[PDB]
């Protein structure tokens, strides 16, 4: 019953408007009740990116385990949040 | 080769059944996925993903299929029963 409502809020779930932290807490949170595997995860945790995380992301080498790649995008947000002060 | 996987990565997550033939969705799908490393409920549930909306109702029906092929082989005969003239 859990999986199947996983299922469809992961691929429903975007950090849109607000923080990679925020994407990435619920994300693991929903990704718990999956039984996806880890490429298939960090691929939909890929897809819902903000697109400035995603352009980002795309000068780098992208970490290949999904822990490692929340990591690097996180990283990203707060250099780009201390820049922005 | 990882080229190919991200290019399968993307064009598996934008691939539709639409307007057309189970028997071609799935030829496509399992192509695209051929080049990926989703294991199988990854790939279970990106198909379903898919599929026309008419195809998808009928699935509630029947078991719940726990191979990529089972739940092609439903959805053919699902499109078979519903075929007009």
């Amino acid at each position: 019953q859990r999986r199947e409502v996983a299922k469809r809020k992961i691929r429903r779930l975007r950090q849109g408007m607000g923080s990679v932290i925020d994407y990435s807490n619920a994300f693991q949170m929903i990704a718990q009740d999956l039984d996806w595997n880890e490429p298939a995860l960090i691929d939909q945790y890929h897809e819902g990116l903000s697109d400035h995380i995603q352009e980002e992301l795309s000068h780098l080498e992208v970490a290949k385990s999904l822990s490692a790649l929340i990591g690097q995008c996180i990283h990203i947000e707060r250099r780009l949040a201390r820049a922005a002060a």
